[PDB]
């Protein structure tokens, strides 16, 4: 470990890389990096196990910056540690077009960044997920003679993250689950954007954490108390049954004579005068982006030492694989992301002779089938297991003493649940996390869902009670705008399966899509199995299920999704008996349809056919793209009602009579 | 107060109204009402001041059921208390089409219900807002000799609300603000839908509440400890400096011999055999929906006593008006919802001599102008005051010791902030609450925003940094799907003003809309004032700002919103110089445009004109409604980038050259 002047110079190297990167961009956040440089130095230089030349090493300790605005702290540390993703020139292209150093940390841009933060509270909730993943894999795979899984999860969070509901949700679960390898550093700097925290944040954070089942430590001088930081981390490792909150009191902008300890230093460049004053105050004669030779030499040891650490773990994995071949192959699937051969064949098959069932129940059949062939399938419901139908019946519950189990019981914590699942997904590429609530409550967890899409986290969102079909719970519970609100969102599938074959298809797509989250909108109510539904169809997003036309010139195209596809099918039957040629199209995914060839699109929605009807129990917005200038979208552009679902469908005109009336009107 | 057998019969009347209403609907939640009947009886029969024949009486105590699924508790109590909104026939139409007894409590269906709950956590956050409103009005208007504002806010919440992030956010603020008249009853029944709370919820809730700055009491026998409940409420009311959490341990489904104390009784009808077993166990001979004549006689006193309470307060208000005329007129305005005459004339006006500015700054000008003329304007930012530009410069901050002030500092608590503002809006109809964050973080607070729309709460959502225009903070911060995600949501305006006149117009609409929330998407970056923008235009949602066409047959229509309207205007200038006729249309609100006459719509978007272009820095989804299949929507259907905003606009093709290219292609 560095001592005396070398330690001071190393900590200031981190401060000035942040200051100088922010100054060059004339954009970003120097305050947090200046105050957090001491704990950042101790974490990357002394405590964390990693190989800086292999950011993908399975058994690395994981670091998350929940206060993502402070990203120049992490970029400085990744640079000094020898990560290939943060060269000197990447620091010089902070916040610049297409750089590896974006203004908030992005796993998809910067190998060595574990998750995407910037939206406050996501990172601490992600760290709960990363620690769940480690605890599960250790319980599931470790043997008396092979501790093949053993790593810590370290997270830096500030006052903003500590005010966000998502952080209280995830930290309640971390305490409940006894995640003893989760070690959180609270940057206790008494500053947020509005200024002193006294303006809006006077709670006793440490006592709240004790109440949540956490171990708490207070480091009163985080600016210069290196030994206190080191002793806090050692005490944290000694407490194996509870997550640890190390409250570290720092000065934001430590070393700035004129901007330290003020909102001034949170979120803008120091400027020329204050950069010079800070250099003079800290005693930093060095040029911009300068790493002193002695600091360079000190940090250089992480490359050989990190290679040696990973080699030690590789030898342990080889011995594990020799003695426990089956368990090693199962773990290797979670590590590599290579899904076992033939996994798709586990999915259930249906015909129109299969009895009708709700897609929430058909979803449970798919989850249970997949659990046997997808080793990384893990997850569950926010307190709605018996309504969302999420239980893997061959497994018990994930708990402190049963972490090997694969049902995760999130309680009434949708937002925390989503960010925990992002952490599981981004732990190892063979994780397939799923989580569930009523579809309407995606609104509670939408911040985490958007970050699934941005961070390429393949979370499966199992969202039941997808419409007015749920009935009596009424308009507070009935989605309307939700489908289109996700159709608009980049990099997320909005799947709305009609029946058994479409639900199996939606799950095949969701499991294959390890870099894009999938939402499945699933019915409360029972639906028939329809002639012509197929997995192959779902993979194309929009596909024909019935057609009595010739020349690719149906008199009418009726398109539907989910529970409304049977209404389209029944209307088509009645219209065909009157001598009309009708094509019925399933739009189970707009996103996958849009990805298809021009020739495929023409085969389903011929340009010459203008007589087009859509039916879906939700917003009509965006359906005009598929029903066109002459067509009619049947839907709901108002809130729902508290009544038996049958009554709502009739009153809202979500009926075969509405389709027949629209067909007459062309 | 009821004693002995009369008390038992009154409490059981509440239990059996709930049981029998749920049984008739074969739908709903008997568990919470059966467990909570004792505390509900004490609250409505003994503690709360109200007039059952005037649900609007300003100085009534407020009750909120945060655990809204338990709504038959409140419907039973409103019925027994003599509210005109809940007669015997209304109880018989529980969860039936269009009834006054929907499956969750809805202020917009049922006078006597203060707010809309059902989405867990909203109600407790609403109660923080109702108590803020009382504390603000008391500090602002009370005099040493006239305590004219004096009422309590009572809220019942369960394990679900206590797990939700929004509840921790709002309760942190309640403790910070010293809301001593906020009294919360935690239904501590150790059950949620997944069963015993031990599955996912083992935190020490009461100690967390102490850490949040709350006074705590524990009633260990909530089933039969009537004196313990009464003493807890007396102690709570006597603690003036802190909100009180009364943890009330109950049995869910108390009195059901076979379903008490289980998830079974949470959320479905008892069924015939268990209804009879419950009648036998509790000793209830009475027919369905029957209120014993002794219970009827006891409760009848609330009609004359409630009229007398309101009459006493009216005499107090008349004496206040006599002695403090100007303060009485201002408070009366907030009570009645009459906005002062001429308030619209306070809004700023802009001409070709006005300097260009960001709509975030123009928004601050409108807020400051309105603060002088709209007595109920109150609110602020989630820790972004100096970036959202929300400070009312003539006022200080709302705090425990300065509750008269009108700047509310929410900290990093978007979801809590939204639900607090729903509480303020629904306290008194002259309140005009506003709140703010970056537009992208609407996702954090979307559950409360949707309830603004459903509950007809006129909250003004001031949402700055509306696009890639914000630049370097990057894709975590840059809205894409957000505008269309709110266009699809019923009963909410999605306003996107281009300049000074449009920002003034958006604020006029937002203030007038006391029954529909308004979102204003506001720019980080400076924009010009565009000739042809007007308040009158904003009121119509979609309107022409420039036109050199004749016969309502422009060669080209270019439409834009916000920061992209100047791009449309510049493109139109270039095209008109070539001899083309071009109409430029502002779509500041889709919603208001859609409300206009067929004749008005035809006057702006003539059916004969197919050459139509839209430009907006966000999703293109839904623009085909206005541009048509033959038109072109210029936008962004991918995530943003971390770069100077100018670079992003160029790379993403949000340019006059894109409009010119689209115009060439027709
Ligand atoms: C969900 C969310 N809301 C708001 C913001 C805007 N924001 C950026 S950092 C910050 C607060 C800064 O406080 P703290 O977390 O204490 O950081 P410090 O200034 O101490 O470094 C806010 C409000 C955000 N990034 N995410
Ligand atoms: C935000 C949100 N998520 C999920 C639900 C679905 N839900 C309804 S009640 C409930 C929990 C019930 O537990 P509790 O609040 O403890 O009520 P109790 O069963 O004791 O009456 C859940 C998860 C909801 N209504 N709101
Ligand atoms: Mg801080
Ligand atoms: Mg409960």
């Amino acid at each position: 470990a560095a001592t005396g002047e070398l330690l001071e110079k190393s900590v200031n190297t981190i401060r000035f890389l942040a200051i100088d990167a922010v100054e060059k961009a004339n954009s970003g956040h120097p305050g947090l990096p200046m105050g957090c440089a001491p704990m950042g130095h101790v974490l990357y230089d002394e405590v964390m196990r990693y190989n800086p030349k292999n950011p993908y090493w399975f058994n690395r300790d994981r670091f998350v910056l929940s206060a993502g605005h402070g990203c120049m702290l992490q970029y400085a540390l990744l640079h000094l540690a020898g990560y290939d993703s943060v060269k000197e020139e990447d620091l010089k292209q902070f916040r610049q077009w297409g750089s590896r150093t974006p203004g908030h940390p992005e796993n998809f841009e910067t190998p060595g960044v574990e998750v995407t933060t910037g939206p406050l509270g996501q990172g601490i909730a992600n760290a709960v997920g990363l620690a769940l993943a480690e605890k599960h894999l250790a319980a599931r795979f470790n043997k008396p003679d092979s501790e093949i899984v053993d790593h810590y999860t370290y997270v830096i969070l500030g006052d903003g993250c500590q005010m966000e509901g998502i952080a209280n949700e995830a930290c309640s679960l971390a305490g409940h689950w006894g995640l003893g390898k989760l070690i959180a550093f609270y940057d206790d700097n008494h500053i947020s954007i509005d200024g002193d925290t006294e303006i809006a944040f006077t709670e006793d954070v440490s006592t709240r954490f004790e109440a949540l089942g956490w171990h708490t430590i207070w480091v009163k001088n985080g600016n210069t108390g290196y030994d206190d930081i080191r002793a806090a981390i050692k005490e944290a490792k000694a407490v194996t049954d509870k997550p640890t909150l190390i409250k570290v009191t720092t000065t934001i902008g430590f070393g700035s004579p004129n901007k330290a300890n003020s909102y001034s230093v949170h979120g803008s460049a120091l400027g020329a005068k204050e950069v010079e004053a800070t250099r003079q105050n800290l005693g930093w004669p060095y040029d911009t982006f300068f790493v002193p030779e002695d600091v360079k030499s000190h940090w250089s040891r992480h490359t050989p030492e990190g290679a040696a650490l990973e080699a030690d773990w590789n030898a342990k994995f080889a011995e594990y694989e020799k003695k426990y071949a089956d368990d090693a192959a199962t773990l290797k699937s979670i590590i590599t992301g290579e899904l076992p051969t033939g996994w798709v064949d586990a999915l259930p098959k249906y015909t129109p002779e299969s009895p009708g069932d709700a897609t929430r129940n058909l979803s449970q059949q798919c989850l249970n089938a997949l659990a046997n062939v997808v080793p990384g399938l893990i997850g569950g419901s926010a307190d709605l297991a018996s309504s969302n139908m999420t239980l893997l019946k061959m497994f018990g519950d994930f708990q402190k003493d049963t972490a090997e189990e694969r049902n995760v019981r999130f309680g009434v914590r949708e937002h925390g649940m989503g960010a925990i699942c992002n952490g599981i997904a981004l732990h190892s590429p063979g994780f397939v996390p799923y989580c569930a609530t009523f579809f309407v409550f995606t609104d509670y967890m939408r911040g985490a869902m958007r970050i699934s899409a941005l961070s390429e986290a393949g979370v499966i969102y199992v969202m039941t009670h997808d419409s007015i079909g749920l009935g009596e719970d009424g308009p507070t519970h009935q989605p309307i705008e939700h489908l289109v609100s996700f159709r608009a969102m980049p990099n997320i599938l909005m799947l709305r399966p009609a029946d058994g074959n479409e639900t199996a298809g939606a799950y095949k797509v969701a499991v294959l899509n390890r870099k894009r989250p999938s939402i499945l909108a699933l019915s409360r109510q029972k639906l028939p199995h329809l002639p012509g539904t197929s997995i192959e169809g779902v993979e194309k997003g929009g596909y024909t299920i019935s057609d009595n036309s010739t020349g690719n010139k149906p008199d009418l195209i009726v398109m539907g999704t989910g529970s409304e596809l049977e209404i389209a099918a029944k209307a088509a039957d009645e219209l065909r008996k009157e001598g009309k040629t009708v094509r019925v199209v399933s739009f189970v995914s707009w996103e996958l349809f849009d990805e298809q060839s021009d020739e495929y699109k023409e085969s389903v929605l011929p340009a010459a056919v203008t007589a087009r009807i859509s039916i879906e129990a939700g917003s009509t917005l965006g359906w005009q793209k598929y029903v066109g200038a002459q067509g009619k979208a049947i839907g709901i552009d108002k809130f729902g009602a508290s009544a038996p679902a049958g009554t709502i469908y009739k009153e809202y005109g979500i009926t075969v009579e509405s389709i027949i009336a629209a067909a007459k009107s062309f």
